[PDB]
């Protein structure tokens, strides 16, 4: 029982972080084989000091890809773990590695909003800390944190260098769009409640997608799709209530509230557990 | 700018995390040195749980009835004694990755990151408090026995929970690494219940104070309170009686915002009195009672907005 944000381990990104200094400009870098990756907005080979832990590496090479600088350094990080770098889509979930001075201070889970911003901690000296998700023993590194907007929101790349949303890597006037709830998320939240032994919000109604599509359109919630629908399917089966059924639900949850009620010990509808989580969270998978 | 619920990077943790067997039951152990620590209930079937004599239940035991396995490599077990509620086994390989620690026993109200892990191995990594009725509400399923809890400040990690099990109400009750239990529980199978639950009130001023840092100041009225007419109030929401303890420990945060901690206790007093009325802070509709004053001064920046 019990239903916390959960991050995966840390472990195998916090032997990939190093300290990247060029000039007065000091953020963190991800050390990967003999490659430091960071943000561009660092900055000769001896101009970038990059520090892992007490060592100082020797930096024999540089080049630009998209948004992000890669550093070729002399030594391979003997701590590189097996990784992939993907590019994930709004709604997926990941964990971010805050670090500061390239030393790691905490671990959080969060998501991907449909604006492309994520609603992190980040302090001055975070840049270039990084997102991942994990899948068996393969690390897939999909953020890199760049920048604060003036919402308190923050926006990044993935490893390849190329941002997620309208962004660009500069101070000028840039605004997170009108954000919008992850729907599928919110369902899978109200099946892991259902797990938990909550059902106060179950009816016997159903409803249609169409029906649907037009009442979460009206509480800035995004679009439900038949994917999203396929998706939720082993939920459905595992406690009995359809999709469509629990879509019900979330209907008059939205058209009515909550009422001094809470579910999973929040007064809110919960949207950063995706589908994939639920699962994970109440079936005990191991990295 | 923002604020999240952050736990403490898990690595350390990771590399002191071993599997546990004792005949049919398996759960987790943790490594540091050639010591390995995990819960005492081990040695227990699920008969023997109503009433246990782990003592002799430990007397029948050998050093190769207990198998411990580090990854795929299997530890071979020299030497086993119990302390309280915790079972030590001596193995003879010190770990490698032993990070510098202590062993320290945390107050109700405190904080830290708990390592789920299940068959040794780590699946995720979350942040909670110690409840004041003693219970921590986790997310552990059967085989997260002997899961860890910690807190890193600086280079050292501070263990300061061990899973050992689940309340009939979905709450968690373990020990300190010295094997002592945290509340009025036993590790039997008996009728236990988690005492009345309150709110931490010195941890929930401390959020008022990093929501006032991040700036949201919407709560926030002309009034101040004594602190016995606080406390008088506090305690029909199910609020913990704040003392002159805690009053003190905010001097920081007060000092910080210009806002006295009995002129924040007056703003807790209306929000709870009125409600949030559609608003949030810190992007929750709830008052958030799992930051104590000390995580509010590490996570929040030193300039307020
Ligand atoms: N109410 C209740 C429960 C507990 S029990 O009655 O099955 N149980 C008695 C018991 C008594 C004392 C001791 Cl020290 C340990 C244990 C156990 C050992 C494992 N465990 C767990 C531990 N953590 C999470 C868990 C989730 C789900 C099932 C077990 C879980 C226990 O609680 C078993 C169902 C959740
Ligand atoms: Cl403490």
């Amino acid at each position: 029982s019990g239903f916390r944000k959960m991050a995966f381990p840390s472990g195998k990104v916090e032997g990939c972080m190093v300290q990247v200094t060029c000039g007065t400009t000091t953020l963190n870098g991800l050390w990967l084989d003999d490659v430091v990756y960071c943000p561009r907005h660092v900055i000769s080979n001896h101009n970038f000091l990059v520090q892992a832990g007490n060592v100082q590496l020797r930096v024999i090479g540089h080049s630009m890809q998209n948004c992000v600088l890669k550093l070729k350094v002399d030594t391979a990080n003997p701590k590189t773990p097996k990784y992939k770098f993907v590019r994930i889509q709004p709604g997926q979930t990941f964990s971010v590695l805050a670090c500061y001075n390239g030393s790691p201070s905490g671990v959080y889970q969060c998501a991907m909003r449909p604006n492309f911003t994520i609603k992190g901690s980040f302090l001055n000296g975070s840049c270039g800390s990084v997102g991942f998700n994990i899948d068996y023993d393969c690390v897939s590194f999909c953020y890199m944190h760049h920048m604060e907007l003036p919402t308190g929101v923050h926006a990044g790349t993935d490893l390849e260098g190329n941002f997620y949303g309208p962004f660009v890597d500069r101070q000028t006037a840039q605004a997170a769009g009108t954000d919008t709830t992850i729907t599928v998320n919110v369902l899978a939240w109200l099946y892991a409640a259902v797990i938990n032994g909550d059902r106060w919000f179950l009816n016997r109604f159903t409803t249609t997608l169409n029906d649907f599509n037009l009442v979460a359109m009206k509480y800035n919630y995004e679009p439900l799709t038949q994917d999203h629908v396929d998706i939720l399917g082993p939920l459905s089966a595992q406690t009995g209530i359809a999709v469509l059924d629990m879509c019900a639900s979330l209907k008059e949850l939205l058209q009515n509230g909550m009422n001094g009620r809470t579910i999973l010990g929040s007064a809110l509808l919960e949207d950063e557990f995706t589908p994939f989580d639920v699962v994970r969270q109440c079936s005990g998978v191991t990295f």
